[PDB]
């Protein structure tokens, strides 16, 4: 329908002050989309919709998250890779925010940066995450985002993965999962599974721990495509008390690019349940309407 009509059903949801009527809205469509609705609103009613939305509904993530939803994608970003490294480095939020991104999204994000902090996000996040673990290179690797084509073969890049397992030529495995393009990972983990006597998500299990463990087993859940890192990421949200901060960021931020969240999680069980039950009355109703688990 007229994009015209759309900001209207908003208005009158925010009149409404129904949060859920308003995510639902949301959940209708893509961010493009969102971006669109989000003018024909402002002209319509001289307000910024994230604007009223703040303004009609009072509260926590629940509010923030609305907001987002209806604003830059990329300042959204630039903000929250800005308050993870605000204080002190905020891993849990580094995933969600470098890890669960498109390179074109991410590209934005950095330009984002610049415009609101007048500082080279990358450079910002060298300085305060250092060089000193495997998982601090792996990040400054995906941030830069050149995917380069891998030596043909599954199989034979299968098995030379395994052998860097082996050795622990930990060089070798952030150079491949930093440069290896998302395409070209599936077959070769298939592959590896298929032959190695251990899945790559153990492989990583027997070399990494830690903040170490996690980013690569965010990198491997991410080249297997976004919604299958989401499906995870909304899991750990589940087991970490309903984290709202970690289902913020990564909701407001990605929704409409992950919504196959849903089938993936079907290896940890049923979204819509979980939800329902790790994420309180206001936030969760919210939730399962934006993942589209009713
Ligand atoms: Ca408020
Ligand atoms: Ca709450």
């Amino acid at each position: 329908p007229k994009v015209t009509d759309i900001a209207n059903e908003l208005k009158q949801a925010i009149d409404a002050k129904d949060e859920v009527q308003i995510a639902f809205i949301a959940s209708e469509y893509s961010a493009e989309s969102r971006e669109k609705i989000a003018k024909a609103y402002v002209a319509s009613y001289g307000k910024e919709l994230p604007d009223d939305i703040k303004k009609a509904l009072k509260g926590g993530s629940e509010e923030s998250l609305l907001m987002d939803l209806f604003s830059d994608r990329h300042e959204v970003r630039a903000q929250h890779i800005r308050d993870a490294l605000s204080g002190r480095n905020d891993h849990m939020a580094f995933f969600d925010t470098v890890i669960l991104c498109t390179p074109e999204d991410w590209h934005e994000t950095v330009a984002a940066y610049t415009r609101m902090f007048k500082k080279p996000l990358v450079e910002d996040f060298m300085k305060d995450v250092g060089r000193k673990e495997d998982w601090c290179l792996l990040m400054e690797k995906w941030m830069a985002h050149e995917r380069v084509s891998r030596p043909g073969s599954p199989e034979d890049e299968a098995q030379r993965l395994d052998q860097a397992f082996d050795q622990k030529n930990t060089a070798y495995l952030i150079d491949f999962f930093g440069t290896v393009p998302s395409a070209e990972y599936r077959p070769i983990a298939e592959a590896f599974k298929a032959q190695n006597g251990k899945s790559i998500e153990q492989a990583i299990a027997t070399i990494y721990t830690k903040t170490d463990y996690y980013t690569f087993y965010c990198a491997h859940f991410a080249l297997l495509g976004m919604h299958r890192l989401a499906a995870y990421l909304i899991n750990c949200a589940c087991n970490d008390k309903g984290d709202e901060k970690r289902m913020r960021r990564i909701t407001g931020m990605m929704v409409d690019k992950c919504l196959g969240a849903k089938h993936a999680y079907k290896i940890y069980g049923d979204m819509g349940t979980d939800i329902e039950r790790c994420f309180d009355k206001r936030m969760a109703p919210i939730l399962r309407t934006l993942w589209r688990v009713k």
